[PDB]
């Protein structure tokens, strides 16, 4: 029977094949939201086909792709599943995937969404932090379709826009989190050092009033107040790309760093993600823990495994939409204020959609 | 009788009068855990007598002088009084000051505490959240203290060395945040935007790894969490001084963007420091509110009140103070490890002299 209320489950582009990394290079180029370059339509169509031959070998070096959709996927089925249970006057719930770069894109998704003549709409973001650049540049996206398709929304809306400390994700880290720790030498498990590694941000945008520092930095603080402390930690940033200032320490460096130090127990710890991706399976266990490591002489160096299909993550997902509905907020207060820097004018209609929505 | 349990407490301090300035300024400059000048021994002196003007004027603009003692003080008797009462096993105990750059010196205060003969010594930031150039550079002189006089300590030592989370913390800012709403116009209390601003560091401190953004940010989220996200709010960065690139958003700009943007009834929430002093009764109060919101038409600005006489904050001193020594803790288990980054060979010295003592 006919599908009640939608999922929209967002998260940026990967591209699922080598073949797709120059759309998805194009399509990255082209959003003003995340950055805006000089006539913009020329260049971008350049530089993705530029950096295309390397971004290819780095997926090639993963097995030839991303799996974020698999995961995405699998987690959104379990939600379904649970949510058809907990929320019954919901009817049957279904999940679609909104992806900003990468097919299906969010405009498709929306589409899709319309056509099932969907009671309401949920723009669940993947990013349980929320920054401009992420969950912001894929609300927006939503706000844009509605107004260049020229008409508007036939099923009603809101978001869950942010959800950086919610109490099972932070169970889901700590636990993959002590399991991974049950894998260091027993005689080393005390010594080892955890290094929470965040996707950075460019000062330009830290400077602009971005929220994304401040919510990481409680997600860690969360799970080490649930592991009690056990070893010492710091959070650390990874992926800069370019010459301009980002914010730091970079991830790369702490590695190389606390080495140096005598420090050659590490945990990393992916806290700004909820499945594997190119961050993980190339930047992480590639460059860093293999190359880098290697040659600054760690003992040992894990990585904590991504949320990927957990069952527990599937009902946190859950649990938030359900929450969510019953509350019947239309989004954070915190989407409710901009940052007192941006310069962009999108963010305070794309927040008025959503403020604004009726019911 | 004679005092058992003395418990240092640790800031900068400022100065009392007027005249105090140029000593302040002083062993600010020749303190060589934030500063590496060329002749160092040389240039301070005179960047000492070329600054005094100015920051004595700063002082004059708001009264004379610091209050930081007069709080520290009625919060150390406070703190004194209930401990007597919570751990009669730990007899009777005694505080005392140790400021960093005025009297009474951490060094002064130790060479009192080893003539009381106490059993043992406390270090006991007043710095909720941990920076290197606030209670590490605090820790840095205990142990340097030892090391030039030539002796070992008389009494054992222990510290608590950060706690950005504690929950009596939290629950005085909350009631200080809910305090202040009150005196909003009625019309506009759920419109108000909170700015929790606390000191910025410099990149180059933030890059090496500094545990404290991510502190600050820990406290800031307790503290909305309890207040069940009532009302917007932002972390900002309040002192940058130089040309140097510093954590932002910076306080300032970040009040006059919220103007420029229609967000004009702010709340700022000093959310680094427990009691009022510079930081607050000018910048905040004078160069920010009183100056700056006019210039950017402001409707209202306030500041929610420090936590100075609060009895609760009193309360929550003691609590600390008597779980570390329940607890049996040396330090806490991140002092054990120095940031990733450092250059400093007397980090590691410093936590040795904690992690290593007797008893
Ligand atoms: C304004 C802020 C941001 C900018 C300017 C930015 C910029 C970029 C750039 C230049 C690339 C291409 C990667 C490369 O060519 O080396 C990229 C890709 C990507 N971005 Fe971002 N990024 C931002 C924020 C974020 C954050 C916080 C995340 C968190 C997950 C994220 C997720 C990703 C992922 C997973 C890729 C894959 C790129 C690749 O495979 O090479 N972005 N971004
Ligand atoms: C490397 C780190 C830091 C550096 C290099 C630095 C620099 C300075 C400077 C230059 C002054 C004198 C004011 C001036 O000369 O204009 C000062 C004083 C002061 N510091 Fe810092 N600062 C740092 C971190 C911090 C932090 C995190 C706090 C509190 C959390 C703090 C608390 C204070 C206070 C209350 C004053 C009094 C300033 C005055 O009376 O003018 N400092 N510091
Ligand atoms: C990474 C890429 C360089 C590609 C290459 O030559 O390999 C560069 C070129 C243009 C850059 C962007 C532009 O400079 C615009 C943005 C400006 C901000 O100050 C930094 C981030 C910012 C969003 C940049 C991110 C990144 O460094 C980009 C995308
Ligand atoms: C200064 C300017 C960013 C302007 C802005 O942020 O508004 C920079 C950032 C990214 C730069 C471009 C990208 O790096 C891609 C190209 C790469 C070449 O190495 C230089 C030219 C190239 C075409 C760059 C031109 C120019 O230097 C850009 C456009
Ligand atoms: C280059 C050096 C910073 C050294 C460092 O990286 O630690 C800077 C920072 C502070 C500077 C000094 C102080 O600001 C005091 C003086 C102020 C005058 O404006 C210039 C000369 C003056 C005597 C400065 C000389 C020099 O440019 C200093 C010493
Ligand atoms: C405040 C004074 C400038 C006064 C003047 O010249 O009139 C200068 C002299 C030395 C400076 C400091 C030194 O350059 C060293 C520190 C290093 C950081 O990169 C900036 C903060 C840092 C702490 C500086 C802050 C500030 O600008 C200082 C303290
Ligand atoms: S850029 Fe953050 S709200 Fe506009
Ligand atoms: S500077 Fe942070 S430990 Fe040395
Ligand atoms: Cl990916
Ligand atoms: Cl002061």
């Amino acid at each position: 029977r006919k599908p009640k209320t939608g999922i929209l489950m967002l998260n940026h582009g990967g591209p699922e094949t080598l073949g797709d990394v120059h759309d998805f290079l194009l399509r990255l180029f082209l959003d003003r939201d995340l950055m805006t370059l000089p006539i913009q339509n020329k260049l971008a169509p350049f530089i993705a086909k530029r950096r295309t031959p390397k971004i290819q070998e780095q997926y090639r070096r993963i097995g030839g792709g991303s799996p974020i959709k698999i995961w995405t996927s699998k987690q959104g089925e379990g939600m379904v599943k649970l949510l058809d249970e907990l929320s019954p006057n919901t009817a049957p719930h279904k999940y679609y995937i909104g992806f900003r770069y990468v097919h299906p894109l969010t405009e498709e998704a929306i589409e899709e969404m319309e056509r099932d003549g969907l009671e309401r709409a949920i723009a669940f973001t993947q990013y349980p932090q929320y920054s401009c650049s992420t969950t912001g540049s894929s609300l927006n996206a939503i706000y844009r379709y509605y107004n260049q398709v020229g008409r508007k929304p036939t099923m009603k809306w809101s978001t869950i826009d942010r959800w950086p400390t919610h109490h099972l994700l932070i169970q889901c880290f700590a636990d993959h989190i002590l399991k991974e720790l049950d894998h260091f030498p027993l005689e080393k498990r005390s010594e080892v050092v955890i290094l929470f590694s965040a996707h950075s941000l460019p000062m330009s945008v830290v400077n602009r009033g971005d929220p994304y520092p401040q919510e990481v930095s409680a997600t860690v603080q969360k799970v080490m107040e649930r592991l009690e402390y056990c070893n010492p930690y710091r959070l650390v940033w990874q992926s800069k790309v370019g010459p301009m200032p980002w914010l730091g320490p970079q991830t790369d460096e702490s590695i190389k760093g606390l080495c140096e130090r005598g420090r050659k127990n590490i945990l990393l710890v992916p806290i700004a993600f909820t499945s594997d991706h190119i961050e993980t399976l190339y930047e992480l266990d590639i460059e860093y823990s293999q190359v880098l490591a290697k040659e600054c002489g760690v003992e040992n160096i894990r990585r904590a495994e991504s949320l990927n299909g957990n069952p527990l993550f599937s009902k946190a997902l859950a649990d938030l939409v359900h929450s969510h509905i019953q509350s019947n907020e239309l989004c954070s207060k915190q989407l409710t204020l901009s940052c007192p820097l941006c310069v962009n004018p999108v963010c305070r209609e794309t927040k008025s959609f959503f403020t604004s929505q009726q019911l």
